[PDB]
């Protein structure tokens, strides 16, 4: 593979769309390599982590609890609810729920979870207080992945998005606890984790959250590294493709092969 920065000028000719891309040292927030990393680009479900980062200092600051059973209603339920279909008669715990929405990515989890925090406002809110001025979140789960071309709702830039999930995994703005929490939530996605391993090379750490949306958009956060070490946070957005899900998750997955064969910058 080329170098970094070849790989993804690469892909957006090939995927005749836009791609926003940040490699960043997960301890220091050193930026290593950055494309369009201050253009906006849909967060589609990528939002979930940073969802389940405003529930945890809510548990924190002792107004929420992981295991608070939330009971819910059919009527309740949106698009894609793999697990919280399966919970109407027993309901399910705040803790279970953020681990639905990051883990399989099920909407109704994290709208239930979205209405706790306040909301898209509230979310939006808990982002400035944790000083990310950028990331913006509009609409709810189903809707949120629309992807209009030209529209700032609930949007990241890819520099916004790392700088937010390196201080919810590492500031301390979170407890120790809920740090470890949200980490291990992104090493257990069910969705792409073990797809992504399956073609690391051995001795690779993945820990990730992937999205997907309208006219192309495609998302992924995660955390990368040799040495079985969460190393840096990788964060690539595509938007306004006219690719297949196939092809957009091969140039993904180059610009990753690209930072592995090229890591030490
Ligand atoms: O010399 C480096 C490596 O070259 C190949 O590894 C290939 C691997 O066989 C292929 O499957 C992968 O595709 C890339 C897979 C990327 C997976 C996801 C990346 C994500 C993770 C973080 C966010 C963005 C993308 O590339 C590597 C590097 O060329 C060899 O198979 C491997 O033994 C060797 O150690
Ligand atoms: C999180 O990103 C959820 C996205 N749902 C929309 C789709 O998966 C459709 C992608 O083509």
């Amino acid at each position: 593979s080329p170098q970094p920065l070849e790989q993804i000028k690469l892909s957006e000719s090939q995927l005749s769309g836009r791609v926003g891309m940040i490699e960043m040292d997960l301890a220091s927030g050193r930026t290593l390599t950055a494309w369009r990393a201050d253009e906006r680009f849909p967060m589609m479900s990528t939002f979930k982590v940073v969802l389940c980062g405003a529930v945890l200092a809510r548990v924190d600051a002792g107004d929420e609890q992981l295991e608070r059973k939330i009971h819910y209603r059919q009527q309740d339920l949106v698009d894609y609810s793999p697990v919280s279909e399966k919970h109407l008669a027993d309901g399910m715990t705040v803790g279970e729920l953020c681990a639905a929405a990051i883990t399989m990515s099920d909407n109704s989890a994290a709208n239930l979870l979205l209405a706790t925090v306040g909301g898209p406002a509230g979310l939006t809110a808990f982002l400035r207080q944790i000083g990310d001025n950028v990331t913006r979140l509009d609409r709810w789960a189903t809707e949120l992945n629309e992807a209009l071309p030209g529209d700032a709702r609930d949007t990241t830039t890819p520099a916004s998005m790392a700088a937010t999930l390196r201080k919810l995994l590492t500031s301390q703005r979170l407890s120790a606890r809920s740090q470890r929490q949200l980490l291990q939530w992104m090493v257990d996605d069910r969705v792409a984790g073990p797809l992504i391993r399956s073609v690391l090379p051995a001795g690779w750490f993945i820990a990730d959250k992937t999205g997907a949306g309208e006219r192309g958009a495609r998302g992924i956060v995660a955390l990368l590294g040799p040495n079985n070490k969460a190393e840096r946070i990788v964060v690539i957005y595509l938007r306004d493709t006219p690719a297949s899900m196939a092809e957009r998750n091969q140039q993904i997955a180059g610009i990753g092969a690209a930072l592995i064969e090229h890591w030490q910058r």
